[PDB]
């Protein structure tokens, strides 16, 4: 019961540190054209990895 | 049931984002041959990732 | 039983090599400002993966 | 059962990719301290990947 829920709340750390991780190779982008489409894309996976942190939640 | 579907969906959506990095790093290697095959192997890597999702789903 | 311990083991060894990833990337920016986001960001998701090999543990 | 022996299948090639990037990094840091120290935990991370894809086997 608990397990689950702590790897939930794991895995939504890493969504979010995900995020934060485009955020900062979008800046690289902008001091670019290839650097941006990897921001987007590693974005993209942030918000994948914050669904199955919830799907888990419901398991 | 529906969790585990929701997992699927969710790592189908990375494997797309992870194809999309290794054609953005094959463009930065043209602009090598150590960064190429970086990109490469990222495309294994996505290629792999859609395998777990089909195999999730079918659980 | 032992599959389960065997894989939180790897998990443990996974956290320990991104934790060593992201201390290069610190000595990185110091040779900026966005590249040290990126390592304070793997920072915490080795943490967090930390986290998920002990909830396997008590699986 | 076919299911979760396709998903070790799909770590396996997971893990080769990982160690191909690896071997790649270090290329990299031939032509650099941290760029081998990047390099090598990502090694440890292809050595801890194939032990999952075991146990997922022996599961």
């Amino acid at each position: 019961m608990m397990a689950i829920e702590e790897i939930a709340q794991a895995i939504e750390e890493i969504a979010k540190a995900i995020k934060k991780i485009a955020w900062a190779i979008k800046k690289i982008a902008q001091q670019k054209a290839a650097i941006e489409e990897i921001a987007q894309a590693i974005e993209e996976i942030a918000k994948a990895i914050k669904k199955i942190a919830w799907a888990i939640k419901k398991i």
